[PDB]
DNA sequence: TTACTGCACAGGTGACGA
């Protein structure tokens, strides 16, 4: 119940001064509404870029409202480029906005504002750096050497409305490796030009930063490549007179051979830099280092510790002009009630409810356990059991030919036993996946050729496919085609495995005096538990047989999840208590927004074929967009249920309410709780527990869809939700994101962020051809 | 196959810097 953030008070905020004068925007009349406010905030980003002061935008009505920083003397007033030229016509009257004011429609400018001053002392400090504008602020020192690589630690700083009022700081830890010895002045122009599109860290004397590498130099450090007015003049010479006062030797004595960079300002002018000061910025994720990555990843304590280390550190006095600001020891703490899950039905009449004479974190830890346990009994089972229709499984040829059939008769079995009703009995059919080339093209061209001959009867396929890309940060483009062709193309509706996982769970045996593949339980997979997962995940789910669902009602009826990536749309719907749920793409105009028609057409249809199985009166909508939402998404969504309303196959006073799930948020916030403090724990600080949640304002929440009982290791990072239209109170929307979180149809037995909603898109997002 | 914790890559309402 006691619950700490990563909110600290501001103090010294009397006598701030956000003097800004407002402008707005002729351009061209054409409000696109979809090409409008990308020009609003492209000029926005120019000048913000160009001039090096806050500029904001403030939408009122016509949305246009560039606000512009007083204290800029020469203002362009009309602005080029953007299409059509823009006039940009002040509405007179300067604001000086304050801090100790009630809930304003100039909150956004003073958040910017605040931002922007906030990190003049630490882009000061001489032990600390910052990558880009916006990122984390890291130490010098190296936080630990792992062998060829450092470990940088940094704190994040973001302003926020304070919800016992004013302004504060949301702080969190962060982390960065990048490679202990430069790239250096010995490597060769191979060498660089196999870097580009790498990023680096840049020690130009005191002053450290990080840029994407875009090219190698012509010229070496040495060699005249610059201009000091006419005079050509060499890299070494114009970091020289760049220094100033005690300059370390580094930037003044390079060696003259060495290479250097290049790479783009944020104004987009082109810069060089010399290999001898530039360190690779290493990548975790990616050569997949797990002993690495896992140095990333905080106990509770430690992140507590870092940040209010870097707090007291950094953030006791803050000069920004004749202004004195300070950072408050401790953070922001309440005595919170914790969201229960929800009580979930499964089959032959069951619920499951958590036990409330147990203490939160032991009724949660057996509720979760539950889950699966009631999934997998046969006298209770799945919520929805029915026989499947008829089944196809495509393996390519050569496993066929190996160790298919022994995987086929396994996984047959496997979904007969968890999903005893269905009577599982797929028909088994091959590819030619060695005919043709192996790379998409040609993977393609076998499954294409099958899916042609008629061979795939039924309509439900799950194919086996090959990786072809096995590095991370790699989406699968194979996947993504073979599902939008048989759809297209045919009426198929596809679940895809691959090959080299289910491939490591057989070895050849020799039985009987025959060769035989049997399962192999060493390392590499664990093949039960994979046959398991795929069959719940790929033959049940892929059917749509949930294995439970909500008991009662959600305060919306119905609620709906959007995310645009890569041109391909996805709805989805979630109603009853996850009884109904379906999931549509659409081929979007930009690569991730939505035109207003496009929202008020797929929306219109999807919910007018499921209203009559929706049996109570539908009166509240809830949006869920996961990232950023647009208003003319905002008004497409407005105007369907308007028009649903006015019809009556909706209440006539029926209300929607849209809301943006930020998965990475841009103010990242923790939560801390904490237990009576163990000899290891000395603080005894520790993860909240699930349903632990806090609302900063009317608009802005944290719910934590990740806690205490089921987290393994690290803290758990709380899911931001904010509220974009409607009347829907935050709370009510942070609890029925808790319960859609809590429909862990993936892994029962386990935690999910996300709730049920956009589970469903970033799944089923995809590529376009 | 799937769950979270993590960074980064791009990809962003974003100030620096040869």
């Amino acid at each position: 119940m006691t619950l700490e953030t990563t909110l600290f008070p501001l103090e010294g905020t009397g006598a701030c001064g956000a003097s800004y004068q407002l402008y707005a925007v002729k351009g061209l009349s054409g409000l696109d509404e979809t090409e409008y406010h990308k020009n609003v905030n492209l000029l926005v980003r120019r000048l913000s870029f160009s001039m090096k002061a806050p500029f904001v935008a403030l939408s009122r009505d016509g949305e246009q409202f560039i606000a512009v920083p007083n204290y800029v003397t020469e203002f362009p007033v009309d602005h080029r480029v953007v299409r059509a030229m823009v006039k940009l016509v002040p509405t007179g009257e300067p604001l000086n906005l304050r801090f100790d004011a009630a809930d304003d429609e100039y909150d956004g400018l003073r958040l910017r504002y605040l931002d922007f001053v906030l990190q003049q002392p630490l882009f000061a400090n001489h032990h600390l750096w910052q990558p880009g504008s916006g990122q984390p602020f890291f130490h010098k020192k190296p936080l630990k050497r792992l062998d060829d690589v450092d470990l940088y630690d940094g704190v994040s700083v973001r302003a926020a409305k304070h919800p016992e009022g004013g302004f504060g700081i949301v702080c969190d830890a962060r982390s960065k490796f990048i490679t202990h010895t430069p790239i250096g002045a010995r490597a060769d122009r191979k060498r660089l030009g196999k870097l580009i599109n790498r990023s680096c860290l840049y020690k130009m004397g005191d002053h450290w930063y990080q840029f994407r590498i875009d090219a190698v130099s012509d010229w070496k450090v040495g060699e005249p490549s610059l201009f000091e007015g006419n005079v050509p003049i060499s890299l070494a010479q114009q970091l020289v007179r760049t220094a100033g006062n005690a300059a370390p030797k580094s930037i003044i004595d390079l060696d003259p051979e060495g290479g250097a960079l290049e790479y783009f300002t944020s104004t987009n002018e082109r810069r060089m830099a010399p290999a001898e000061l530039c360190f690779l910025i290493e990548d975790t994720h990616g050569r997949r280092a797990a002993k690495l990555q896992r140095q990333t990843i905080l106990s509770p304590s430690e992140r507590r510790a870092r940040v209010n280390g870097f707090i007291r550190r950094y953030l006791s006095e803050l000069n920004i002009g004749g202004a004195k600001l300070s950072a408050g020891a401790r953070a922001h703490a309440f005595f919170t009630e914790t969201h229960m899950p929800p009580a979930l039905s499964f089959g032959n009449g069951t619920v499951l409810a958590p036990d409330t004479s147990k203490d939160r974190f032991q009724a949660m830890q057996e509720y979760s356990s539950m889950r699966r346990t009631m999934m997998l009994d046969k006298k209770v089972g799945f919520f929805h059991q029915d026989v499947f229709p008829p089944q196809t499984l495509l393996l390519p040829e050569s496993v066929k030919k190996s160790w298919g059939p022994a995987f086929a008769s396994d996984f047959v079995g496997t979904v007969q036993e968890l999903y005893p009703a269905g009577g599982y009995r797929p028909e088994i059919i091959e590819y030619r996946d060695k005919a043709y080339g192996g790379g998409v093209p040609g993977q393609m061209k076998a499954l294409l050729e099958v899916a042609e001959r008629g061979e795939i009867k039924s309509g439900d396929v799950l194919v086996m496919l090959h990786r072809i890309n096995g590095a991370p940060r790699a989406q699968d483009k194979l996947a993504a085609m073979v599902c939008n062709e048989f759809e297209k193309r045919f009426g198929k509706r596809v679940q895809v495995i691959h090959s080299d996982s289910p491939g490591r769970g057989y070895k050849r045996i020799f039985k009987n005096d025959k060769p035989t593949y049997v399962q192999q339980r060493g390392r590499g997979v664990n093949i039960k538990g994979y046959l398991k997962g795929a069959a719940l995940n790929k033959v049940c789910l892929g059917n749509s047989r949930w294995p439970f669902v909500l008991r009662d009602p959600l305060n919306a009826d119905v609620t709906i999840g959007i995310d645009v990536k890569n041109n391909m749309a996805v709805f989805t719907m979630v109603a009853e208590g996850g009884r109904i749920v379906r999931v549509q793409r659409s081929r979007s105009r930009q690569r991730e927004q939505l035109l207003e028609s496009q929202v008020t057409q797929v929306i219109t249809e999807m919910l007018s074929k499921e209203l009559p199985e929706i049996k109570k009166q539908v009166q509240r909508v809830v949006i869920h967009r996961d990232g950023r939402a647009w208003p003319a998404e905002i008004a497409g969504a407005r105007k369907t249920f308007a028009d649903m309303a006015e019809s009556g196959l909706i209440a006539v006073d029926a209300d929607v309410s849209v809301f943006e799930v930020l998965k990475s948020s841009p103010a990242p916030l923790r939560l801390f709780s904490f237990e009576e403090p163990t000899q290891e724990n000395p603080k005894g600080v520790i993860n909240p527990v699930l349903g632990s949640w806090l609302k900063l304002s009317e608009n802005d929440g944290y719910i934590c869809t990740t806690g205490a009982p089921l987290l393994l290791q690290g803290t758990a990072d709380p899911l931001h939700v904010r509220k974009a239209f409607g009347p829907m109170a935050i709370e009510d929307a942070l609890k029925d994101v808790f319960d859609l979180s809590c429909l862990t149809w993936p892994k029962p037995d386990s935690c999910m962020r996300l709730p049920l909603t956009i589970k469903l898109c970033d799944i089923a997002l995809f590529d376009d051809a």
